């Protein structure tokens, strides 16, 4: 067993807005005894999925906003945490942390839940690793709505995608300042910093799967892992730009928060034109890292734009 501990359940007693019942998967394949909480909205019996991953310092909650909208439309929707975050277990040792770590948890989820005809929902490292699935298993994914995200490849195959690392200084190099280098991280204090628009309440909602520092070690990773990148990580992600270049045939939805001062138009535009088909993005003047935080017009005018060719 990797070495991880449990947020107590009572953390989660007051969230704002967060109505959707808990469903647990214990000991998927490589995972030994470890916990992973997932969302399981609508109709579970949906010929479509919307599979919402969540990014750093982030979890499920974030998608609070998009769910029902999705539901409603009459798709089932999954929104898992990440083990490190939500509701999930959280490993305690950062070196426990890795991309194909938290990679082959995803492929490891669809196939315990033989998700198919997905609609992939990604935003930051929901994105970094949720666009490096549908080349494991193509025919499972029919539809992409890509927030601010890109592929964590090398510099020379795409600056675009490593230049937003060390400028502008108040962007990426803020970020991740703010989330690795506190021994007391607040994280209700980060994500009002981070997404202003939020109400107190809702920044708790942030904080509350970490009781203390122990808890955080996925946190204090995730950054670690945009500067750094590992060989597999560089070439899983390279082989993916590919896929979506070059063999993607879906339907595809783009929303940029534009205040975004890491994944905006500088990454975004030019991963819009490695996405075979990818439509003008839907630019959200208000929206910044978090787009989801504006996620219920995301939500809608996605679901619009696949109406339109079904």
């Amino acid at each position: 067993m990797i070495n991880a501990i449990r947020t107590p359940d009572q953390r989660f007693s007051n969230l704002d807005q967060y109505p959707f019942s808990p469903n647990y998967l214990d000991d998927l394949p490589g995972y030994p005894g470890l916990r992973a909480h997932y969302l399981d909205e609508g109709n579970s019996d949906a010929e479509d999925v919307f599979l919402c991953l969540h990014g750093e310092p982030t979890w499920s909650y974030l998608y609070r906003k998009m769910i029902p909208v999705f539901a409603e439309s009459g798709a089932r929707v999954i929104a898992p945490d990440f083990f490190g975050f939500g509701k999930s277990d959280k490993p305690v040792d950062e070196e426990d942390y890795t991309f194909e770590f938290h990679r082959n948890f995803l492929l490891a989820l669809i196939e315990r839940l033989d998700l198919r005809n997905i609609t992939l929902v990604v935003q930051d490292w929901g994105g970094f690793l949720g666009l490096t699935l549908p080349m494991a298993d193509p025919s499972r994914f029919k539809r992409l709505i890509i927030m601010n995200a890109c592929l964590m490849t090398d510099p020379v195959t795409q600056p675009a995608f490593s230049a937003f690392v060390t400028q502008p200084a108040d962007g990426f190099t803020a970020w991740k300042y703010d989330l690795v280098t506190p021994s007391d991280l607040r994280l209700d204090q980060f994500m009002k910093r981070w997404a202003p628009t939020l109400t107190e309440a809702e920044a708790s909602a942030y904080a509350a799967p970490f009781p203390d520092t122990s808890y955080q070690a996925g946190v204090r990773k995730f950054p670690k892992m945009v500067a750094q990148r590992d060989q597999a990580c560089i070439d899983i992600s390279t082989e993916a730009i590919s896929f979506w270049q070059n063999d993607w045939n879906g339907q595809t939805f783009m929303a940029i928060g534009m205040k975004d001062k890491l994944l905006g138009p500088d990454v975004m535009y030019p991963m819009k034109a490695l996405i075979n088909g990818c439509p003008e993005p839907l630019e959200i003047a208000d929206a910044g890292h978090f787009v989801q935080e504006f996620g219920e017009q995301v939500a809608r005018e996605a679901l619009k734009h696949f109406a339109e060719t079904e």
